[PDB]
């Protein structure tokens, strides 16, 4: 992860970045059980809470301090720590944080020109979710 694939991936999430709504609702409907962890979520329909004001709330939180780690790679060890920290204790799994990663990146896939962004962003979230991975 060098300083020319960090500048093609933090140009093309400048591009999607307020739009937070739209991410979570990508990963939300990538894996529902990852929906389910949320007491103000689960057992509702996520196409009616899309355009409320508490998915917003949350969508802004989560891909907020995704945002944060985007902005600066690669230095990002000391905020993956404060991830585990708080979700280690959820039970999220593997498998739901593997579909993060797929649902975030169907969303950038059917919002941008992501071809020429892809792999920066395979380097980026192989480096990200492998720092998880042996942590948690
Ligand atoms: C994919 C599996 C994940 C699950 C199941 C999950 C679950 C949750 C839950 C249950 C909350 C608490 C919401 C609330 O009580 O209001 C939350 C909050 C949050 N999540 Fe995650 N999350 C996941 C992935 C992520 C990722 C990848 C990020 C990195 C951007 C993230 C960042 C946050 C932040 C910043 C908050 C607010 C602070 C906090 O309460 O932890 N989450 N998430």
């Amino acid at each position: 992860l060098s300083a020319d694939q960090i500048s093609t991936v933090q140009a093309s999430f400048d591009k999607v970045k307020g739009d937070p709504v739209g991410i979570l609702y990508a990963v939300f409907k990538a894996d529902p059980s990852i929906m389910a962890k949320f007491t103000q979520f689960a057992g509702k329909d996520l196409e009616s809470i899309k355009g409320t004001a508490p998915f917003e709330t949350h969508a802004n939180r989560i891909v907020g301090f995704f945002s944060k780690i985007i902005g600066e790679l690669p230095n990002i060890e000391a905020d993956v720590n404060t991830f585990v920290a708080s979700h280690k204790p959820r039970g999220v799994t593997h498998d739901q944080l593997n579909n993060f990663r797929a649902g975030f990146v169907s969303y950038m896939k059917a919002h941008t020109d992501f071809a020429g962004a892809e792999a920066a962003w395979g380097a980026t979230l192989d480096t990200f979710f492998g720092m998880i991975f042996s942590k948690m």
